[PDB]
């Protein structure tokens, strides 16, 4: 049908994304006459050929008082969709920059089918190349029309959903020594409903829908983002599959794992965190929110669930800072 054509073009447009023209501010409420916050923000190019773009976000009352550690967050949307500009992941990233006092980078990262992994995972390099190119070239001075001070000592990766399973996929490359990009040190990962996949089912994957995701449509996440003939058990979806690199070798960062009670994605995700800590050396946290579907944080925002994965993740930075 001409028809499947254009529904390809759609999600295309769908999640495309706008590039402001200028820096911008927007008004945040602050947990608890609603007090307030400003938080500055505009679009940069991070990647010329893919025409690949990230919105940094300064907080303005704290980046006036302290040098500012720095959030890179990673969007979901099932490798399928999703842009920064998108209001849903805009104003996650608005709270976690006030709510944080950091400076965020929120960057695209090419989509599936038409780029599938790990073009997403390569972008995600990209991303973190960017970042130390600004940080040794007194780039940061340009980022807003004033002056910014940013800590690159202490970088911190927020990964929601399939942003997760980047996370995942930057802290093996960072831990196994395969890059290194001083003076930026990424000191901790926080994966938020980590977009893990495997060929056989847990318990957790085995139950019912929620009320947006269901197994049907995971799975359908996969087989549009991974390789032509590969199976959930790649490990670009599984990391612990038969090719998975022996993360006992590789030294991980400090991992806060973050998920719903009522997850499909719970089970792989308890079972990734405890593998971890069964493995030595490894600081790995792992907080289950009971009664919580998948994108809680993000999905119901100022909500009282979300306001505690901010302190988490808050908590989480300065016991590493
Ligand atoms: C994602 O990024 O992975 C999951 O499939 C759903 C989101 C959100």
């Amino acid at each position: 049908p001409q028809v499947a054509e254009d529904c390809m073009g759609l999600l295309q447009l769908l999640s495309n994304g706008t590039v402001l023209r200028s820096e911008s501010i927007d008004l945040i409420t602050q947990q608890i006459f609603k007090n307030n916050q400003t938080v500055l923000f505009k679009d940069s190019i991070y990647h010329k050929p893919n025409n690949l773009h990230l919105r940094l976000y300064k907080p303005i009352s704290a980046s006036n008082r302290t040098a500012l550690p720095v959030v890179v967050f990673f969007h979901g949307g099932g490798f399928c969709f999703g842009s920064r500009s998108w209001p849903h992941f805009h104003n996650f990233c608005l709270t976690l920059a006030s709510s944080l006092n950091a400076l965020v980078v929120s960057p695209d990262y090419r989509l599936a089918p038409e780029h599938r992994l790990p073009a997403a995972f390569e972008d995600a390099e990209a991303v973190l190349t960017w970042l130390w190119d600004q940080a040794v070239s007194d780039g940061v001075n340009h980022w807003f029309e004033d002056g910014t001070d940013v800590d690159f000592d202490r970088v911190f990766v927020v990964g929601d959903s399939s942003g997760g399973n980047i996370a995942h996929q930057l802290a093996v490359r960072f831990g196994s020594g395969s890059i290194e990009l001083t003076p930026v040190r990424v000191r901790g990962y926080v994966l938020m409903g980590p977009f893990f996949g495997g060929e056989e089912r847990t318990n957790s994957e085995n139950g019912p829908s929620e009320a947006l995701l269901s197994l049907d449509l995971l799975d359908k996440f996969w087989r549009l983002s991974l390789p032509n003939g590969a199976t959930r058990d790649h490990h670009m979806a599984n990391p612990f599959g038969p090719t998975s690199p022996t993360l006992e070798s590789i030294s991980l960062e400090p991992m806060l794992v973050i998920v719903g009670g009522s997850e499909l994605l719970r089970d792989r995700a308890k079972e990734y965190a405890y593998k971890l800590k069964k493995m030595g050396g490894k600081r790995v946290d792992y907080i289950e929110f009971e009664n919580k579907e998948h994108g809680f944080y993000s999905n119901y925002p100022s909500s009282e669930a979300a306001e505690q994965v901010l302190r988490i993740i808050g908590d989480f930075m300065n016991n590493l800072s």
